């Protein structure tokens, strides 16, 4: 039939791109391709218009077997062809080993570290549920879409893609279908070796629906019906199990050999010559099938073509949702909304920036209706919910509406990162945030790493960031963290240091579109600057003290930039003159002009860095560097600083040590270099 | 009865310790004390020998509760008293706000990150049934002892305790006993908002067996029958479900309130006077409760000193594993056992460092009884594995046994790090190790970090080390983490470029007693170095290319001091004459005296490092640095090589920018500062 010679079709696409790289994954897709031409045939996209909004999602969580992911998109015609398949895994190709988002016409999320596409459909699913309440109307279904993820053992496996069953099973997330690959192999061996779990008694135990296909091997039929049973449960997610044999039609069918490199030469041709290809063809496009799935497209654009009449009845009724709406597909956030950002005076009260986080969130969440955010379970610590919002709960539970706000992750800071990038990636402007502990930030490293790969404006709102925490001691004091992802390519870290730089700091978190942010906020109370502005710190760094005469510049972040201040106050004593460079987010301090920035830094002047956390970094912007390079101390904070030097005196007396050291010295510019 | 006045006793040294510091967490301690007193009751331990490798071992998860651990502590007479619960959560106390094993006598691990301390005892109970397994013989048990964790809501949400729960119950660890404090109640409220699992069946499905306590607020009769009955069940794990109320007996009994802060002074009041304690007295400790607890210390000691007549018994009938387990419970390795380390000249092939590690535990696994490790679903690909060793697997799988060497520890990195925590917690000179992609170490770092905190000597065989690695892409290639790590108190990061330094890397990770090692590895073949030695590579780092009239000093690790070596030549065509450093680990090198890290990195010529991921840390050892701070490709892995310039060629270059940035310049060492 025409579907089994898409199937057929498919299964050699994936095997003849991995053959001519002569690298990937060839059983995952083997086993695989009837599910991915029965779920793409249930699915609405339109290749031509990878971002229409109603569309269903796809995520291949199990992303090596990016093969068949590839091959779908082409034989449907997206901007994907066979001759990027020929250039699988070949530097510069659009067919990269593991699929990525920024780089692969109907990828939506950058998978490959296993149980992140999984939690990523979450966040896809649930950002749908919220957009649907939030906008849909009686005769208006402008949301009704769909979230479809494949799943393979290895991200059952990973403990994120736990945290985010359980909770997409709380929040009834019916629209979310994930099809775990049932293959008994992994790349150890077999399952028995490891992972013995009853999985679907797992799933059953979150709330999950279960279907199981136990021929998923050929029963496209099952595999169709399965996709039906779960629409109409609409108040859980439903796990389908398709029970595949890995490598499917291969000699080596069902062994780990066959997960991870490529097929034989004469293994491919018996498999063409089954299946009623020429073992002399590859990368072989029946017309049939292509003919077969254009019917599906053309179906597909005429559905999203009724969508866009549907959008512009909405606007009509619906006036003032409808321009919300169109503003938020358009990309750009309400006009004028950073003037709801609140504006501090140095005769203001001190305050801790988790507080001033939460003063921010209280003015613009009524003003940016596509903020969405929540906590793992550290609300009334982080400070992250405005008072009157309603929590993202089913109504059901008499907890909170889909059209709710603010979401209760409980203490899943790993599913939690990895459900942001899916909120990012459903689109429609979402700019969504996160509250932990800085340190607890940790956690979740695998999801932070693809928001900056993926380039998703994601909001890490990381309190208690230093030995300003406290009691609560080393295990929960952060050292190494900032520099971890400030060394993380494209990871905005902003470590404000008053009211506004932390409104500088929202400023550029909610305003991104490509740059996921992390602000590092504090416990302790934070005295108003002398010379600080939205507008100076929206630069990243800028001259907080200015000393035409200075002996030496104190460049510093957060908690440490009044320390700064109150050592110049005691070097002046010792008749030296500093300068104050605050420096909030290195990453935007980078980004400006080298001029900007020799303004703030400049030659002829030594410079020592102040932050009471890891040294690594600083040397691109000082000359000494006075940080936290051991574990902190459970004890009242101010007696810690007191223990570590963390003084106005201990500043100083290493700021004179600065100068001293470079007298007679030529010094020139951190900023300079050789190349 | 005595009982009911222990368990008041517990509960109001918990409430005094967080009053006196007004700070802390009253509720777990409040419901968790019947279970505590219970389970210490049941437990075999001695105060005065916190190492007998017999006792059982007993790990709080939800070490926010530690000011019940300390009380219990306190009580059996511990090496902490009174007077150090006194000072709970003051600066340099014994009774930090989390339980730290460096700190605190009877602390075998460190808590306060939730999840850890489940999969603590993990690796505790998997270290004693390979131990048991290893040394027990008939009419001799060695080893018999239990592992009792308590835990809470929120560490059952961390995803690395079901990672661990999974594994647990897969090998059948039935001398594993865990009671999860089931009070309804977290930081952001109930856990209806956000917990709603069935975690009883979630258990059931991992194959644990099950004991329910209805009352646990008073029925210690019940806890300790369900810990006979959990003894019984000799193939499972088992989770006893403990239905507590947080802060049983406050006023706020029930409430998230009680979870994290002071309770209220009349509130302290009205809990003495119920339980008919002196409402004007804090710290009381009844003579009847140390009188019934110095009993059960007198058994234990007892018990200790038979099984101390059993050893030495065990020494005469089994004269060859009497002397290796006395060589283990002294800490020392086998005399001479780095004699097997191999050793490699410069007319040897080119080889990855991931098979030289192959290698290397091929020699060492059999001279060295107390390594055992494994990988997570990566054994073909880490190398992990010595030919001809059995995996640790319950016999009755027949996939292993208990005396088994290595783990399957599936797709699980971050149990796999809280894992190898508990099996060095477990004592008995366990020099253990766990493989991944160096990657997705990234996985794990909650673990990680602690392993630097606890001061374990644990090891990650973490490979694949950079774009070296090639077609599988950016979402698999380190930029970031060695910086992370490195940038981390007490962690060896070793990037061993040929076989001797990787053999000195290893000898570093088995001598270790107190500092975790990374040995970052390569896919690729790097070539034997002339000048490597396993007695230079020791040293962390070491002049490999001495070059007395050095225009430049090249500072490289692993894959890039080849890349340095042949940009020597180059150089050398240009009319430049450079010198060649190793840097092997930086922490090693650090620890060196200044005269020798002088020798290496001296004043007076500049310095450029090379190394292709973060240049983050590199100042400390360079003057330039050539790194990669941008994600990777996916293509070939010279490709990726030439396309970002890591070239003899382009180190040339930057080489001879470096030299001609500095002429006219006084340079010193970067070892020096001001400060
Ligand atoms: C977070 C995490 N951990 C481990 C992995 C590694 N991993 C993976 C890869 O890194 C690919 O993403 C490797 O396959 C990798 O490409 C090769 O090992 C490279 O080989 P070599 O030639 O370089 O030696 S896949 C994988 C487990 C596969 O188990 P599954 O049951 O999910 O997939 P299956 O049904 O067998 O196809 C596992 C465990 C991952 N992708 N993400
Ligand atoms: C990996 C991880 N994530 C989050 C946490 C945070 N956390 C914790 C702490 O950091 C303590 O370890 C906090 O309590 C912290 O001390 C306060 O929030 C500080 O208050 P503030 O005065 O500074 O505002 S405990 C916790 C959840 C508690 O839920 P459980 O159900 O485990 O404990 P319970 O029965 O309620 O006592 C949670 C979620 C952790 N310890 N480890
Ligand atoms: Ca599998
Ligand atoms: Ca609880």
């Amino acid at each position: 039939s025409v579907d089994q010679k898409a199937i057929s079709t498919i299964r050699l696409l994936a095997v003849d791109a991995v053959a001519a790289a002569n690298s990937g994954h060839p059983g995952a897709p083997l086993g695989l391709a009837p599910a991915a031409h029965a779920v793409f045939k249930k699915m609405r996209f339109n290749p031509k218009d990878t971002k229409w909004i109603n569309r269903d999602r796809f995520v291949l969580s199990n992303g090596h077997a990016c093969a068949l992911l590839y091959s779908m998109l082409v034989l449907y015609g997206y901007d994907l062809t066979v001759e990027d398949l020929k250039k699988f895994r070949q530097l510069g190709s659009k067919t990269p080993g593991h699929p990525e988002n920024t780089d692969v016409p109907g990828a939506e999320v950058t998978t490959g570290p296993l149980g992140q596409g999984i939690c990523n459909g979450v966040g896809i699913a649930l950002a749908q549920a919220q957009f649907a309440a939030t906008y849909n109307k009686p005769d208006f279904p402008i949301s009704d879409s769909y979230t479809y993820v494949f799943l393979g053992d290895g991200c059952l496996m990973e403990g994120v893609s736990s945290e985010a069953s359980s909770l997409a099973g709380h929040l009834q997330l019916g629209n979310l279908i994930a099809f775990w690959d049932d293959n008994k192999i992994s790349i150890d061996g077999s399952t028995e070796v490891a992972f013995t779990e009853d999985v679907i008694a797992r799933y059953k135990s979150y709330g999950w629906h279960i279907v199981e296909v136990s021929d998923a091997d050929t029963d496209i039929t099952a595999i169709a019906a399965a996709i039906d049973e779960a629409k109409k449960v609409t108040n859980k997610p439903t796990l389908v199990r398709l029970t595949t044999t890995i490598g499917f039609g291969s000699l080596a069918q069902g062994t780990h050999g066959v997960h991870g490199a490529p097929l034989k030469a004469d293994d491919i041709k018996q498999l063409k010559t089954k299946w009623g290809f020429n073992p002399e063809e590859s990368f072989a496009v029946p017309a049939e099938v292509t003919a077969s799935y254009n019917e599906h497209v053309a179906e597909n654009q005429k559905i999203q073509q009724q969508w866009n009449e549907l959008f512009a009845a909405y606007k009509q009724k619906y006036p003032e949702l409808g321009a919300e709406l169109q503003r938020r597909l358009d990309g750009k956030l309400p006009e004028n909304w950073d003037k709801a950002l609140p504006v501090y005076t140095p005769a203001d009260a001190a305050v801790a920036t988790r507080k001033l986080s939460e003063i921010v969130l209280s003015k613009i969440i009524p003003e940016v209706p596509e903020i969405i955010g929540g906590s793992a379970d550290l609300t009334p610590s982080n400070l992250t919910k405005a008072k009157g919002t309603v929590d993202f709960q089913p109504a059901a539970t008499g907890l909170g509406d889909y059209s709710g706000r603010y979401i209760r992750y409980g203490v899943r800071e790993h599913a939690m990162g990895a459900i942001m990038n899916g909120i990012a990636a459903f689109g429609a402007n979402y700019k969504n945030y996160g509250g932990t502990f800085l340190n607890f930030v940790s956690y979740a490293a695998g999801a932070v790493r693809l928001s900056a790969l993926s380039e998703f404006p994601i909001t890490w709102v990381a309190t208690h960031d230093s030995i300003g925490l406290g009691e609560d001691g080393p295990t929960h004091q952060p050292i190494e963290t900032l520099a971890h992802f400030r060394a993380t390519p494209n990871i905005s870290v902003w470590r404000p240091a008053d009211g506004n730089e932390t409104s500088a700091a929202y400023k550029s978190a909610i305003e991104s579109t490509h740059t996921p942010h992390i602000l590092a906020l504090t416990r302790q109370n934070l005295p108003q600057l002398e010379g600080s502005s939205i507008e100076k710190a929206s630069k990243g760094g800028y001259t907080l003290v200015q000393q035409d005469k200075a002996d030496i510049i104190i460049v510093a972040t957060g908690s440490e930039v009044s320390l700064a201040v109150d050592a110049l106050k005691v070097l002046e004593g010792q008749g030296i003159k500093a300068g104050v460079v605050s420096l909030p987010d290195q990453l935007t301090f980078d980004k400006q002009s080298e001029e900007y920035k020799l303004s703030v830094l400049p030659d002829g002047v030594p410079i020592l860095s102040v932050e009471v956390m890891s040294t690594f970094g600083w040397s691109k912007y000082s000359h000494q560097q006075f940080g936290l390079n051991r574990f902190g101390a459970s004890g009242k904070a101010p007696e810690i600083f007191k223990l570590f030097e963390f003084t106005p005196e201990g500043v100083a007396e290493r700021a004179a040590k600065t100068v001293a050291f470079y007298k007679g010295k030529d010094v020139v510019s951190p900023l300079r270099s050789a190349f």
